[PDB]
């Protein structure tokens, strides 16, 4: 028992990890010295608590590396708790902690404002007179929403309808006459500029006499 293992910090920092980083990636590395000669002054390093899972640390190397995927909407910082233990009886220990913060990147989707949105308009409607407004709210808090209708939606109604692609305003582009139809489903896309599969919501517009 000359001496027990002293950690070169109290608590370690690790700031902005990308949320989105690779499994085995490069948390921060620990390092407690023992000067005791032989096994007395080699330690073993672990984690008591903290890592949820989602860090594992070298006994040996000291070394911190993630082990599953990380999420800032799901967690945002971990507080993870590490000793040294030296190599011989009466193996004593050291501590310290392990503050990891991540830093949000665009990977989620987006929500809308509503289910769905409806509109009910008469015929002959003036060019640009305002029928509704899709609005939609990137998960990510990073970005702005621009909003298009999706590549189905028919000619016939991309002729009669605009959106606006920051907006999200949808106008009257042509001249909606009964006859030629009385009910339009469009689906619009919110793009955030990110990966995941589109965000779409529909608009039912409905036409009169
Ligand atoms: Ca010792
Ligand atoms: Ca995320
Ligand atoms: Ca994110
Ligand atoms: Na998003």
């Amino acid at each position: 028992n000359d001496e027990a293992p002293v950690f070169t910090q109290q608590q370690y920092n690790r700031l902005g990890l990308r949320e989105t980083a690779g499994i085995g990636t490069s948390v921060i590395v620990v390092r407690a010295t023992d000067k005791d000669t032989g096994d007395g002054g080699l330690v073993n390093y672990r984690i008591l608590s903290g890592a949820e899972g989602k860090f594992e640390i070298d006994e040996s190397t000291g070394l911190i590396v993630t082990v599953d995927y990380l999420d800032y909407e799901t967690k945002t910082s971990y507080l993870m708790n590490v000793s040294a233990t030296d190599g011989a009886p009466p193996f004593n220990q050291g501590f310290c902690s392990v503050y990891v913060t991540l830093l949000n990147e665009l990977d989620e989707a987006v929500q809308f404002s509503n289910a769905s949105y409806e509109a009910v308009i008469m015929e002959n409607l003036a060019l640009g007179t305002e029928i509704v407004r899709v609005q939609a709210y990137d998960i990510d808090n990073l970005n702005q929403i621009t909003y298009r209708f999706d590549a189905y939606t028919s000619a016939q109604a991309k002729a009669l309808f605009k959106i606006d692609a920051i907006t999200g305003v949808i106008t009257v582009k042509g001249l909606v006459d009964r006859e030629k139809g009385d009910f339009y489903t469009l689906t619009v896309v919110a793009d955030d500029g990110g990966p995941k599969v589109d965000s779409t919501v529909k608009v039912y517009i409905t036409v009169l006499d």
